[PDB]
């Protein structure tokens, strides 16, 4: 199907603006939740999940709640990441961070609530059977937990200001960043009920796509410095570009192995967006 | 069934001590998670869950994962509660708090991880059909989220150090503490597949039990029930709730032996 990226982003944004109902207890909790939820980003995680379903010949709206959940999980990690005991960021995308507007305690709890809400949302989605709902929930909890997204944050924070090797660096990005990405495509594969071998290719695809993400960003930070512990600091500039290209190629490779009844133009298009620059 | 309190607590403590495995990433996450999880206590929430499953003529072991999930939810909020930006506790029943042993950032992450693992645990439980997992899971997230446990904490923090009226104090208690306890009973009711009438009595019991619990605590400690009503007023409320809890227990279909649930109200009413 023809789905312009900006038209999906728009739909996601409309759903996210109205995804939490106003306070019954008269606190700022839900305006804090909504504040970060509406911060406005690129929304690649939800969009990835949506586009993956479309490539798999499945009604993309089946995955809207899962996509919303996914963005809630990403939002919550940011609110916690930004806190003074952690990254300590006062600004993100030109706006004040949650804790700068609401205090540390509101932000902690706004994070906790969003984590919780993500699970409520999937478990309540009537477009999916209970069997598929369990699969998505199981996958989200593993992707987000101690051996996924939060485990990577632990590893990242432990590594702060240390010269770690490349297996460590990759371990951090694979769990901290890649597990949500892999959730996006595999939750879709699960809603679509595609066959084991298509699942395998979508898996590798998602892994390589995920590794592209942070490499590109390290390169852009370096390209930026050229004009008037990371991938380029370990590998140098050309090593990083080589790494990027290798993941690009393995991603693109993996798509060409998906059986021909599925049209991957969308997935392939996301690879190129991650690759560009 | 004959299920002694001390034996169930012992089993629950053993399941919890092996509930999280060491991970390939080599950090303190799993250690911090387990540190707080083994801090031990009354374990009344998981115990409540198992006991009522048994009261409902159902294998209590069917709710063991749900019970462990419940205790994980309980301990994560304790980890977050004690943080300097919140209650700022350095001590909890004699032992140092999570963040004082492992630092603030680790403690925050141990909490997030525990929250997440609870939903993994119920998701993965093969003793339950997918249909009941969803029922339990949906209930856990509503009881723990912004209209439940965490919303209750919002209200509490927002009200810190100021005279709050009685209906506000009860709203805080109903959500901050009451929602989980009610989950312990209603999740068990869903696993057992008991009827609607039985559920309404159980819900009502759990509600009155929770209030009974909160009033008892304020009384034992000699804003609060005592400071608002005075000691005798607080004692009136305590007894009112004990009796309402028991009234609900006697209205339940007598195919179910409510003895264990009665033993709980009496354990905590008496001291």
């Amino acid at each position: 199907t023809n789905l312009p990226m900006n038209k999906l982003i728009d739909e996601v944004n409309n759903e996210l603006s109205v995804a939490i109902n106003k306070s019954v207890m008269d606190t700022q909790l839900e305006e804090s939740m909504l504040y970060s939820l509406n911060a406005g980003g690129k929304r690649i995680r939800p969009v990835l999940l949506l586009l993956t379903l479309d490539s798999l010949n499945t009604e993309y709206e089946l995955g809207m709640k899962s996509a919303i959940a996914l963005e809630m999980i990403h939002t919550y990690s940011l609110i916690h990441d930004d806190l003074p005991a952690m990254d300590n960021d006062d600004y993100r995308r030109g706006k004040l961070t949650n804790h700068k507007v609401y205090g540390e305690w509101t932000a902690i709890l706004a994070g906790d609530a969003l984590l919780t809400k993500a699970f409520e949302l999937i478990s309540s989605d009537d477009r999916l059977t209970d069997e598929v709902k369990i699969k998505v929930l199981q996958r989200l909890s593993i992707a987000s937990g101690h051996v996924g997204m939060v485990g990577g944050q632990m590893l990242d924070m432990q590594s702060e200001g240390q010269p770690i090797d490349l297996e460590t660096l990759e371990m951090i990005h694979k769990t901290k960043t890649g597990a949500l990405l892999t959730f996006a495509v595999m939750s879709a594969a699960d809603i679509a009920n595609v066959d084991d071998t298509t699942k395998e290719h979508l898996e590798s695809y998602s892994y390589h796509l995920g590794m592209m993400f942070q490499i590109k960003d390290d390169l852009l930070d370096c390209y930026g410095d050229e004009a008037k512990s990371t991938y380029v600091s370990l590998l140098g500039k050309d090593g990083a570009e080589d790494k990027l290209t290798y993941h690009r190629d393995a991603a693109v490779d993996e798509l060409t192995q998906i059986d021909e009844q599925f049209n991957t133009k969308h997935l392939l298009e996301i690879v190129d967006l991650f690759y560009s620059r």
